[PDB]
C-alpha cells in the first residue's frame, strides 16, 4: 500500500483499456525517485484491479513488469515500474528498421518470462504484442495481468465459467472447452511472434472471430511474415499445434528460441 503524497501524476493519458487509463508518474522511494506507469480505474473493475495486483505481487522475474504497489485515492491505482518505450506492437509499427535479430532477441525475452510464469503455475490469458512493454529497444517485459489466474494446486488449467475475450490470440481448447493452461498461453505466444515479425500488424486481418475459429479448424494457419526467418515461422506453427496435448510447453519453446538466437548472434559476428 503506497502513500499518495509520494506519488506525482502527469495528466497526459499514455494509453487506455476497459479498466481506465495508463498515466506516467513519479514515486519517491527511500532515496531515489522512481518513474512509474500507473493504471487508474475509470465493483467489478475494482475487484479485477485488486486481483491483478495480487498476481503481480507474486511475480519476480527480469522479463515481467514489476508492481511497486497499489494506492486508493481519487480512484484505485496500480503503480508499476515504467517501460519507457511502451507497447511492442506500437513500437514496431513506428520503427520498421528494427532487425530480424533484434525481434528474435525480444521474443526470446518474452519466452523466458513465460517459462517463469509456467514454472510459477500462473496462466496469463492475454499474451499479445500490446501487452509486451519495452524498457529499451533490446529489453522486453510482459505486463497486463488483468485476466491472469493462479492455477489450483491440483489442476494444470483454469476453467472459465462466464466473456469479452481476445479470441484471435486464443487456442482452440479455450474457445471450445473454456480451458486455459500454460499450453494455451503457448498458442498466444505463436500469435505474438507473428505480430512481432509483422511489425505490429493485427493478426487474421479482416476476419471475424468465428471465421478465425473456422480457419483454424480447417488446419489453416497465417502465412509467413515478409522477412521472417523460416526457423521462426516453423516455431510459430509448432505453437499453433491444434491438440493441446501435443503442443510444446514454454521450456521447449524458450530452448528453441534461445538456440536459434545464439545461431544468429554467431552469423552476425
Ligand atoms: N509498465 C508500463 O509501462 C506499462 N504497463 N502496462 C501497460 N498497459 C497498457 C494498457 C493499455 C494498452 C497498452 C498496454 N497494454 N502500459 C504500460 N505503459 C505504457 C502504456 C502505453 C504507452 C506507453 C509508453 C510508455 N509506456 C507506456
Amino acid at each position: 500500500y503506497l502513500d499518495r503524497k509520494l506519488l506525482t501524476l502527469e495528466d497526459k493519458e499514455l494509453g487506455s483499456g476497459n479498466f481506465g487509463t495508463v498515466k506516467k508518474g513519479y514515486y519517491q522511494m527511500k532515496k531515489v525517485v522512481k518513474t512509474v506507469a500507473v493504471k487508474i480505474l475509470k465493483p467489478a473493475l475494482k475487484d479485477e484491479l485488486l486481483a491483478e495486483a495480487n498476481v503481480m505481487q507474486q511475480l519476480d522475474n527480469p522479463y515481467i513488469v514489476r508492481m511497486i504497489g497499489i494506492c486508493e485515492a481519487e480512484s484505485w491505482m496500480l503503480v508499476m515500474e515504467m517501460a519507457e518505450l511502451g507497447p511492442l506492437n506500437k513500437y514496431l509499427q513506428q520503427n520498421r528498421h528494427v532487425t530480424d535479430k533484434n525481434i528474435i532477441e525480444l521474443v526470446h525475452q518474452v519466452s523466458m518470462g513465460m517459462k517463469y510464469l509456467e514454472e510459477s503455475n500462473f496462466v496469463h490469458r492475454d499474451l499479445a504484442a500490446r501487452n509486451v512493454l519495452l524498457v529499451t529497444q533490446h529489453y522486453a517485459k510482459i505486463s497486463d495481468f488483468g485476466l491472469s489466474k493462479a492455477l489450483r494446486a491440483d489442476e494444470n488449467y483454469y476453467k472459465a465459467q462466464t466473456g469479452k475475450w481476445p479470441v484471435k490470440w486464443y487456442a482452440p481448447e479455450c474457445i471450445n472447452y473454456y480451458k486455459f493452461s500454460s499450453k494455451s498461453d503457448v498458442w498466444s505466444f505463436g500469435v505474438l511472434m507473428w505480430e512481432a515479425f509483422s511489425y505490429g500488424q493485427k493478426p487474421y486481418r479482416g476476419m471475424k472471430g468465428s471465421e478465425v475459429t473456422a480457419m483454424l479448424e480447417k488446419g489453416e494457419r497465417m502465412g509467413c511474415p515478409a522477412g521472417c526467418p523460416r526457423e521462426m515461422y516453423d516455431l510459430m506453427n509448432l505453437c499453433w499445434t491444434y491438440d493441446v496435448e501435443n503442443r510444446p510447453g514454454f521450456a521447449a519453446v524458450e530452448l528453441r528460441l534461445r538456440n536459434y538466437y545464439y545461431d544468429v548472434v554467431n552469423h552476425h559476428h
